[PDB]
């Protein structure tokens, strides 16, 4: 329903993640789109540095690995080369040590004669995209996507979450939609291990409130320090491969 506080529901149940395993291959399509890389920068040793990749609608590969800002290049290297052995433009985290991150691409960029490497920061507090789009038509008034959403990083988790949902209503109920506004997580390609881990961190984050009364994604700080729970850098660089480019 609306947007609340407190409670305990995930921003995407984990039902949905689950009935997604696979959902291609139960459905029937195979990953056919832009290929995209979602960047996550750690940012203490709490944290991991983390990397999904996505080919359309399915995600393919999930990887993670330490480094902290003296390694920052080293990382971003990585994340370049990668970007290149699988041709696919790169969204990564830009607030922190991410923010040191666009100078290395550039850098790659400026040697390679023939790769040019898509790359575009995502700032998790920005504005949402297309504000006054209306997310919810009302009898007299709308929602706007201003009215629902706290900031670009609530809209990208709820989109990845209308995602989940609708395909478990494909794969459980039956329900007919276009496949590209599905998702699929592509179990061959994911360890166990990783597949798991990308399940419960997915589902980790709860639904919360901003002031203004806007949908929000629980914090990592909150999920620290009020639920002791670790970083859930897969799932952040799992949101940010799933985004699609706007201004075009
Ligand atoms: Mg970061």
């Amino acid at each position: 329903g609306i947007p609340k506080t407190g409670g305990d529901k995930s921003v995407i149940n984990l039902k949905f993640i689950l009935a997604a395993i696979d959902a291609h291959k139960k459905l029937g399509w195979e990953p056919a789109g832009s290929k995209r890389i979602g960047f996550d920068v750690a940012d203490d040793g709490e944290d991991a540095n983390a990397t999904t990749l996505m080919h359309g609608n399915v995600i393919m590969e999930v990887d993670e690995w330490d480094g902290l800002e003296d390694e920052l290049l080293k990382s971003s290297s990585r994340v370049y080369n990668l970007a290149k052995i699988k041709g696919a433009s790169v969204t990564y985290d830009s607030i922190g040590v991410g923010a040191h991150v666009g100078s290395k691409f550039a850098e790659l960029n400026d040697a390679s004669p023939d790769f040019k490497l898509i790359y575009d920061p995502f700032n998790a507090g920005g504005a949402v995209d297309k504000p006054d789009d209306v997310y919810m038509k009302l009898p007299h008034t709308t929602i706007k996507n201003k009215d629902h959403f706290s900031n670009i990083k609530a809209q990208k988790w709820e989109e990845v979450a209308t995602r989940f949902r609708k395909t478990y209503e494909a794969v459980e109920h039956g329900k007919v939609y276009p496949f590209d506004e599905l998702i699929s997580i592509n179990s061959e390609t994911i360890h166990p291990d990783k597949l798991n881990q990308l399940c419960i961190e997915l589902s980790s984050p709860r639904k919360d409130l901003d002031m203004n009364g806007r949908f929000k994604v629980e914090s990592k700080k909150d999920m620290r320090e009020k639920r002791k729970i670790k970083s859930p850098n897969i799932a952040d660089s799992v949101i940010m491969s799933a985004i699609l480019p706007i201004r075009k």
